[PDB]
């Protein structure tokens, strides 16, 4: 019993942290392999990020400028090529701590763990969701550029995010590991509009489940609803709406509490027009969202 | 920008997870140097956790009882002792991912890193505190006994705590890495009261200096208290009095805001008193009572 805001243990991903440097500007590098992946942004200066004409700038670099180093140890470069907002440093050496792993582009709405990293090394870890807007509210300062975000399925670790930047409101923007940023969002110095937000209904039905399973229940009522009643009231409160896809993902929860979706749906209604009355649900005063439905299932089952 | 529950990274830790297995009861070891240190119940059975004798049960032990695997690998035991609460299993193989270490005892109100573990294969990280009343309020299912806490400095992990029960009421207790209980717990299967908690004040107001420093702000006020008056307020609502112990960690979080403490504490009393309001401080409705002044300082420079 317990639930908390758990991330994948992150060992197999700090194997592969790197510092790379260009010129005046240090961040962190993801080393797989023979190839270190990092923001393009790395050859700029600051003077250079206004409007970085990132093709030009690539030109005046040669291997011999990405000052790779992976804690005590110098990589040599050998290759350098951009692909979308991330360069592709070939190194002559593998990284002999590569896990097993994927490049994934995750969905929004989709959650992974991301471990915050400073001139190639481990600070922190922590869980979070990609928005639906596409940008995620992480923590990040200078420096942080090139940390990554992933998923742990047994031995195999999937790459979903790669830092890049901060917007002027404070939350944050990345690509996948091909370099395509999530969202509208360009890697330049340039106040940019990220969209209208929205809470991740089938999340917050997920945790409600999560705190039924550990005890909290004091939410549940005599009610039930539609998916089309439900859809009305996530739309005046900014939720997304439900659709069956969302339904069928929470079948194992339901299953293993009894609880039917609509009416599980009919709760999340009432605290919606209600609010929670001063109480709380697993420790939040708020109605969380940044567990999947499989986050539950994974953290009320145990698995490694 | 941003402030996460932050956990450390984990992978230090999850080198020194193994599996220890005493006849039908398997559970997590930690293996550093050539010893796996384990809860002490891996030799009962369920009849005997309503009242073990611990010293009778383990003399029917040898050491060919303990199966220690290393994921893939087999230890050999070579001697078994216990220490207060814990078994300490002699291997003949020193484990090569030791990393620099230390045991300690941690105070109420401090924080830490679980690796939550089970059959030695570890599955999440997250943060969280020791309550003042000595229990954590943790994530933890059967077979994560032995999933220990800890922090790091620099290349140091300091061990704080080894996971040994859940109480009747769903939260977590567990022992140093001696084999002491934190608070008055004891290794059997007993109802077992935990003492009345508290909300860590000073945690509290690190994560209003952290809430400054992150752009909320909205709960500043033109009010300032005394720790007297302050402390008056803080038993009504069942906060830890604040000493000037207190108000002297919190010195560089004053410094680097400009707030003097006493008037951060006039905030902490006008939210104590009036609620929220249906407002947010860093994404929580509630008062968030889990960092430090050190996580505060830690996460918002960026500290590896
Ligand atoms: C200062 C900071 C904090 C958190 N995360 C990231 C950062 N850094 C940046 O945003 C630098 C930057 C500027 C403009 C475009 C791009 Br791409 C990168
Ligand atoms: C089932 C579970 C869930 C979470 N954490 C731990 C557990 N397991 C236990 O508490 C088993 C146990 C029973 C009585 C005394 C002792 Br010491 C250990």
């Amino acid at each position: 019993s317990g639930f908390r805001k758990m991330a994948f243990p992150s060992g197999k991903v700090e194997g592969c942290m790197v510092q790379v440097t260009c010129g005046t500007t240090t961040l962190n590098g993801l080393w797989l392999d023979d190839v270190v992946y990092c923001p393009r942004h790395v050859i700029c200066t600051s003077e250079d990020m206004l409007n970085p004409n990132y093709e030009d700038l690539l030109i005046r670099k040669s291997n011999h400028n990405f000052l790779v180093q992976a804690g005590n140890v110098q990589l040599r470069v050998i290759g350098h090529s951009m692909q979308n907002c991330v360069l592709k440093l070939k190194v002559d050496t593998a990284n002999p701590k590569t896990p097993k792993y994927k490049f994934v582009r995750i969905q929004p709405g989709q959650t992974f763990s991301v471990l915050a990293c400073y001139n190639g090394s481990p600070s922190g870890v922590y869980q979070c969701a990609m928005r639906p807007n596409f940008t995620i509210k992480g923590s990040f300062l200078n420096g942080s550029c090139g940390s990554v975000g992933f998923n742990i399925d047994y031995d195999c670790v999937s790459f979903c995010y790669m830092h890049h930047m901060e917007l002027p409101t404070g939350v944050h923007a990345g690509t996948d590991l091909e370099g395509n940023f999530y969202g509208p969002f360009v890697d330049r110095q340039t106040a940019q509009a990220a969209g209208t937000d929205t809470t991740i209904t089938v999340n917050v039905l997920a945790w409600l489940y999560a705190a039924v399973i550990n005890g909290d229940r004091w939410f549940l009522n005599r009610f039930t609803t539609t998916l089309n009643d439900f859809n009305l009231v996530a739309m005046k409160y900014n939720y997304e709406p439900l659709t069956q896809d969302h339904v069928d993902i929470l079948g194992p929860l339901s299953a293993q509490t009894g609880i039917a979706v609509l009416d599980m749906c009919a709760s999340l209604k009432e605290l919606l027009q209600n609010g929670m009355n001063g109480r709380t649900i697993l420790g939040s005063a708020l109605l969380e969202d940044e567990f999947t439905p499989f986050d539950v299932v994974r953290q009320c089952s145990g698995v490694t």
